[PDB]
């Protein structure tokens, strides 16, 4: 897989962010994870966490997987990096997202993310508390 440039337009919530990608505004949904909605327990924390990552980053990148690049809502489906740190994995490692929505063909980083979720669960972090 390959990282490609994007710039932040605005934080939305834990697993969605508005980015400019090839010069066009797009909402990106993070592959392989599910954060709680803002109105559920840990939703505000998950939103805050991703917001801090993307707003503080000097360089945001998006990495598509081998399968679908947009979902049925027109959202880009990617792994989203902030200064080289993947937000998808960082949310799971902190117990602020669950590995979820693992569809055959867009699942390159599944095992990396499961390893993180195991560690967050062992630490009883947040969602796992
Ligand atoms: C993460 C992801 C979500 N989706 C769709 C499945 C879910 O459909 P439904 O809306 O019908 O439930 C929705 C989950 O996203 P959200 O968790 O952002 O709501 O997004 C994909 O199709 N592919 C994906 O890779
Ligand atoms: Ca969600």
């Amino acid at each position: 897989l390959h990282k490609e440039p994007a710039t932040l337009i605005k934080a939305i919530d834990g697993d969605t962010t508005k980015l400019m990608y090839k010069g066009q505004p797009m909402t990106f949904r993070a592959l392989l994870v599910d954060t709680p909605e803002f109105n559920e327990k840990y939703g505000p924390e998950a939103s805050a966490f991703t917001k801090k990552m993307v707003e503080n980053a000097k360089k945001i990148e998006v990495e598509f997987d081998k399968g679908q690049r947009t979902d049925k809502y027109g959202r880009g489906l990617a792994y989203i990096y902030a200064d080289g740190k993947m937000t998808n994995e960082a949310l799971v490692r902190q117990g602020l997202a669950k590995v979820a929505y693992v569809y055959k063909g867009n699942n390159t980083h599944e095992q990396l993310l499961r390893k993180a979720e195991a560690q967050a669960k062992k630490e009883k972090l947040n969602i796992w508390s």
